[PDB]
């Protein structure tokens, strides 16, 4: 019982986009952009069309490089968060009612800010890593377990 998510980050050379959630899921924290996939789309498509609703970029290919399954204690659905990344975009960021982006440099990530699985896997997305993470939580700041393994193929 798991529900499809994509999760895109816009990571170049020397920093990183994120966006401030304005509202609802993660509210407060900073993120990459994503969502839930529709009906007869892709999850490639789908990650593509998250990054333009909510930063107003626009990518051609994007590069797989991580799933991870959220398990919230007390939810019935898993979330299965396909993760992709691309350094290169069209467009400026848009900030919005939903979302004001902002670019990081690498050394300054606002980990406190953000999910805390990600503190365990963007480093390996810096390091251009691909992965393979479960993480169990109580309620949306404490991680009861994880498991998180590097893989050649996502
Ligand atoms: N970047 C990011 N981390 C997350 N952790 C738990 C749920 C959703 C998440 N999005």
């Amino acid at each position: 019982a798991s529900r499809l998510y994509t999760l895109v980050l816009v990571l170049q050379p020397q920093r990183v986009l994120l966006g401030m959630k304005k509202r609802g899921a993660g509210a407060g924290r900073w993120n990459g952009f994503g969502g839930k996939v529709q009906e007869g789309e892709t999850i490639e498509d789908g990650a593509r069309r998250e990054l333009q609703e909510e930063s107003g970029l626009t990518v051609d290919a994007l590069h797989k490089v991580g799933q991870i399954v959220f398990e919230f204690v007390g939810e019935p659905e898993l979330m299965d968060v396909h993760v992709f990344c691309t350094d290169s975009i069209q467009g400026t960021p848009v900030e919005s009612d939903e979302m004001r982006p902002c670019w990081f440099q690498l050394d300054q990530i606002p980990f406190k800010d953000m999910w805390p699985d990600d503190s365990y896997w963007f480093p390996l997305l810096l390091q251009k890593k691909k992965f393979h993470g479960y993480f169990k939580f109580q309620g949306q700041d404490t991680i009861l377990d994880y498991t998180l393994r590097e893989v050649d193929t996502v």
